[PDB]
């Protein structure tokens, strides 16, 4: 139940069923006659997160920021992403940052990476105050 892909042989020209390369690493060698496929890992800043026949590893094309801070890292299975900074949230694509309220009807829901500011007395115009 390993997953496969067909190939034809460099030296005569024979057709073969190849087996697929687990997530981590990608195809090195295909199979011969007597050897079947070379797996090898995904070198730094490269990553496979499928059964694959790819030639070599997939790059990690996600680069995070300004206002940006990680959430996975490049290993060889993950590839990198991102998320606002403490004081930011998403907005449209662009990370923007989050809404202060004034004295009057302060923080009813705080600022998160995904959603803006929702809003007695209040004494200042923070993005905190309740």
């Amino acid at each position: 139940e390993t997953p496969t892909y067909p190939w034809r042989d460099a030296e005569t020209g024979e057709r073969l069923v190849c087996a697929q390369c687990p997530p981590g690493t990608f195809v090195q060698r295909p199979c011969r006659r007597d050897s079947p496929t070379t797996c090898g890992p995904c070198p730094p800043r490269h990553y496979t997160q499928f059964w694959n026949y790819l030639e070599r590893c997939r790059y990690c094309n996600v680069l995070c920021g300004e206002r940006e801070e990680e959430a996975r890292a490049c290993h060889a299975t993950h590839n990198r992403a991102c998320r606002c900074r403490t004081g930011f949230f998403a907005h449209a694509g662009f990370c923007l940052e989050h809404a202060s309220c004034p004295p009057g009807a302060g923080v009813i829901a705080p600022g998160t990476p995904s959603q803006n500011t929702q809003c007695t007395f209040s004494a200042s115009s923070s993005s905190s105050e309740q």
